[PDB]
């Protein structure tokens, strides 16, 4: 994964980068709010991909177990903000997560964790939920999991707003119709 | 301002830069979605910063004459989607105008213009706001105008949603406050 | 004279050749199917948009039913506004907000959609139609003040990617007095 | 398909015709605000219809890839502006694609262009769901494609607000009624 | 002498027998089975729409502006005979006077059930406040929608009246259409 | 049908009754509001029932399309304006139509002009929705029709609000219930 | 048999007793303006929300479900006397035989004006209209506030008796509970 | 004020009470649903009368703050629940405090216990209303106070709803127009 | 044994002990004015928050009213739950839906409230507290099924930057029968 | 302010106070839920008063500098989550800020960390109100500020919801009640 280290020497490159774009633009990069724009677009840039940084093997650390709970959970509403990898402009909107446990259930703040190692990433919305959905699966071997992304993609908003929903339905969810439409009606 | 013959000439130079980000974040611009990304992101960057190579005043040559017409004119709701120049990331809006006609009025598609020229450029919302104001106080001479510019700043939204708003009113607008309250009624 | 039914009968054909012409010029077939009974359809529906030409606006005022010892503020709200975009023949739709404050003379609610339906079937702009309804209601009551805001969609520029039109007239003591202006505007809300 | 060149040539033949149809609506189109119209009604016209310039082969031409990812892709609320067949009158209001792929994903600004070209003509609602459905299939050749249109016609808007809703289901969104359920509850 | 129910006995055979003149001058057959017993149950409701003329108004330190809004009214256009239904607001400044909730709806329905303009409505519930309770001020708006011209193809009609200190001065106005919203 | 001969010859007659009516509800008709309300009744009354003067054969001409679609078409919120027979009073709405063609459409104005037919009559609320229902499977001979109509009853709510809602399936809409449960989902 | 007037006026002050009585036991003054004409006004409050037992049910090709949405209810909860307010809906599927909408407004009244258990008053409207019309199928949903909890600090409480093929067919409950929304 | 010694002695004296209304109401107190009603309806009443126990003067202790701060502090949306004394039915509603503090602040949660000290006791709005004002007035001496109450009355929404608002202003709130208008405009 | 007034009073002040050393562990002056009363004010409401360990499940447990005859589900949707999250100590608040096909067998409102409160008003998981409303009314009527749902908003992950948590426990014929399930959670909204 | 280390070294004491604070409570802190809650409250509650760590001054060097620019600026809905002084319960909510720069303007993401310094402290609603205007006009120096604070009290809410509204006016925003209008109407 991505250190501290590599985020040191590679600000300058960035820096460097983001000067010969406002160069190319047609503005002058010694005026007004542009003069620390090369360096302060370079560390948003960074921020916005930090989730390369981590791993999700050393955030897994929180598989709580259940006493006979043989019911599902949700966490609707999580807020996501992600960056396109096409077109290298922001797309932003919530993360619906559902699950059906087998004895471990995940904390809330460890689910939210995964969204963000994600959703941090230059990403297809299409990979990113299922990322999400993997991640679970892999972390409590539940009997289900469902995630539904909804998010406004910036680069065709610009261009003249409509909302992108991809869902990724796997084990219970996915087999089970009467699972999946209680999931879909609670995360409403 | 501006032509298609610097974009053509400086659209390699993006790509370079866009490409030398894609190598500094610590991804391989050589893979699935990246591959014309670097081209991708900056016709995406020309297309944000279009209103460098227009010029308010050949849009403006539509200042139609109104007979008895001393009364306010109002268009709200214009969708604006601009660049902030401290960090290059997005902000969208909405921005509302107003004014009091001296004789001549403005076609509706002409005042959505003076929005395009302005929000298409590496922009502080405060001046975006001040420039719409000043065009059409040149282009009508009126008795005042009122802009006000509600705007989502993904630079701050990104990091942890808050709405900006800035409003512009000049003659009548600012002196006469009978005259701001109206307005600010009728936008809502 | 404003427009008549046997206008209307003898410039049908001619509305309806000219909407063939379109659609050839349009790089469409006008024999297909659907644009067969074309240039007819849309002869006649333009033929109702702008029916407010056949109208006048003299002849539907007769009723200007004298309730005295009100000297109180009237309004009728969210009256539908369908027009005609004079400069692109494109639709705007909105609504219209009308307000007074009589001078011992009212006039009947369907009256007052009648002087919005006379002027707004008609190519119009906004700040027009808004000051011919504003005219229209002072020219028939002599009361002490009216207020008109007309708010509308033009889809000339919908169609070209959203934004709604606010248009207000003031006339007498709507214009005068900011104190009852600003109660009009806020009961039509 | 349609081009520029016709587009030059044919505007004093629109022109010439609005010109009449001013006249025959029994108005004088020597006034100040109907000068310019049968020019500007001529360019709106063509405008309204610039799909027929374009040719589908040649947008669909750009189709993303993931494997493993055999989850439902909705774009929901795409804004949508056509023209009456019938009438030549606007029928505004929004598309929601939903599909299910078969390794091929396409890009959601093409999803877009898919909606112009189509919508940009002289229409029927059933016919433009029907084109945008079956663009999307040969594009893609998805499991299956769901398209549902709701507008509003200006035709029975201006004649005294009711929407029309036309759905084209195809593949398994027109088999699997569970697909369908989904896709359905996912627009809301 | 305002109506009593021996003319509401005496007089709905007059009314049956009007309705059922109209079902025939419209076209209809008036045996039918929806339509038989029609010319009374359109006497009994047009009956009961104007049963406020069966009523009288003369039978029905804590000065602070007290509101009530959102009241329903229901009443009969006088012009066409086509109802109109929509929301009374009353707000007053007592004078050592307040009046019961109920009988201030009271005076709402007696004049509402009557053949009215919106206008004359508003006016007279104003005078019965301000005769009942000789207030400091007193203000009523009413809101309505006329089915004589929505069922013509058209939403709400305001009206307005301001007596005493809520007429004169302008920041009681003010708080009154303020708090009725 | 009703003819404007019919209705030339009994407005008197109307006016009559209305007068009648006025004296015996205790009014004066000699008083200024009063006087022209015998005849102003009689019109509205019959602009109420002009339903009775159209025929529903005579317009099935000129509005049948042929569209080679079998997927369901859906024209909702249709504002609706009728007469209880009971008790000659008002009762308003909307209609919300469907239907499953068989290589027939019906033209959305010529689907309007058949719920202004049969609701601008005496009616109750169950024979209008059958009537439209009828007339459509006659019109059209489709896979199935339904239709559904919410209306609030002024005979009950001068009364002292509640909304009536009254549904008529025909052909698959009655019996497969995965097509009814599209369609009331699609009215939402 | 039902309850009568000349009941209603014989008991009138054995209620405004007990009324006296309770402002007494409450610690208030009974003597106070505001409390004076309040046990006879309480009494006649208490008549009018129990009047339901005053009246009796058996005084009061076009075969399609028909539902009558949103009809406001408002009645007692027996255990503590504190009222409960909501809505009813109700839908049949008819035989031959369709009910008026006022006369489904009237057995909704006769049931909710008593003291009653939202279970009792939703399965007592559905038993009514049954045996009235003797239908397919019939629904009642209620969904209620019931003021005991509300003013003890807590928002509605829903309760749905389904007869016939609404209760055999789950195709004909999914349409009602759907349109009901 | 009223004490748990008086609610244990009255206690049998209220059901009794209630016994008496349940058979004066035409109704067998024997039947299970009622045979705990009396001491029910009897405890329900003793809650809803709880306020008389309470004494303004035992709450302004170890409540009252010291701020520095001339600024006005508003308190909206308190639930509050009454029992009308004319019928003795409940209305319930909402109360909006507000005040400019002269160098003394009060704890919301104190705010709170004033409006359940005053609401819990058979009560006129207008006197509720006015009774916390006053309430407020001594315990902080402040430059101005505005209540304002909005309830729901039972004995009048149980006969056919409609709110009833009642406000009372003290000091600054009564004189300053302005302060008034920013206190209404806030609590909206 | 449940936790008694006793034992709240001798604990009062060692919870106070407590709340002090925190305030100088967090580098605050506990001596300053807004912080004086704090180690008592903080203690009392944290022994508020958690008087459910006061009460016991089967001693409110006292009238199952025998409303026989109902055959039908009874639902209590949005009511209001306050609680504490174990983990951190931080509140979530949100709303239970508690919905029952009964047995000859119903509840009464006000216990059913009960039931939530005692549980709701502890050091809590959601998942638990919506199985022991669940159990509780389960236990307490012996019904043909029932169907508790919780949405509630965690403060220990809204305070770090906004999600619903929504847990279900479905029991009986909610559990196996799919049709009861989707009306109980078509009723719910 | 407080450290790095201060919370290192701080970090055990808490935890000692919270396993105190368990068993004072009568729970078992052994059981699985509550082992590491020592450390995770003291964690939490390190977090929730990380405003102390941070100085105003440090933050605020970093102003944006715009000439004729004499407009007012206001960024409305920003999130707020504090700590009650007085119970150590969360109060949550939205700050909205305005103000009339003098040739001085903040930047978007200064404002929002002026917000979170004074907000993650053991706090008094009207204080922090009062600390962010003062913040602000220390950093700008400009024409006038106003500061909205509305937030739910856990301590109020959990009893039985009701916001609290407090509002700091500073230059212009105090002295000028058209200006005060003016903000208090675009932040609703
Ligand atoms: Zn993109
Ligand atoms: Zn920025
Ligand atoms: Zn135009
Ligand atoms: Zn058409
Ligand atoms: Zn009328
Ligand atoms: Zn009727
Ligand atoms: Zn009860
Ligand atoms: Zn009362
Ligand atoms: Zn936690
Ligand atoms: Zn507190």
């Amino acid at each position: 994964p991505r250190s501290e280290e590599d985020n040191e020497l590679n600000l300058p490159n960035l820096a460097a980068a983001y000067s010969s774009i406002l160069s190319s633009l047609g503005e002058n990069p010694q005026r007004q709010g542009l003069l620390k724009t090369p360096w302060r677009a370079a560390s948003a840039m960074q921020f916005f991909t930090k989730g390369y940084q981590e791993t999700i093997s050393d955030v897994l650390n929180d598989a709580i177990f259940d006493e006979d709970h043989d019911e599902m959970v949700i966490v609707k509403d999580i807020d996501m903000f992600s960056m396109c990898e096409h077109h290298l402009v922001p797309f932003v909107g919530k993360v619906h997560i559902g699950y059906l446990p087998n004895k471990q259930v995940l904390g809330l703040s460890k689910l939210a964790r995964i969204v963000e190692i994600y959703s941090r990433r230059l990403q297809v919305q299409e990979r990113l939920t299922k990322q999400i959905a993997v991640a679970i699966t892999e972390a409590l071997r539940p009997a289900g999991v469902g995630v539904v992304v909804e998010a406004t993609h910036m680069c065709m908003v610009m261009r003249g707003n409509s909302k992108t929903v991809t869902s990724t339905m796997l084990g219970v969810f996915r087999e089970d119709p009467k699972t999946r439409e209680e999931f879909l009606t609670l995360i409403r």
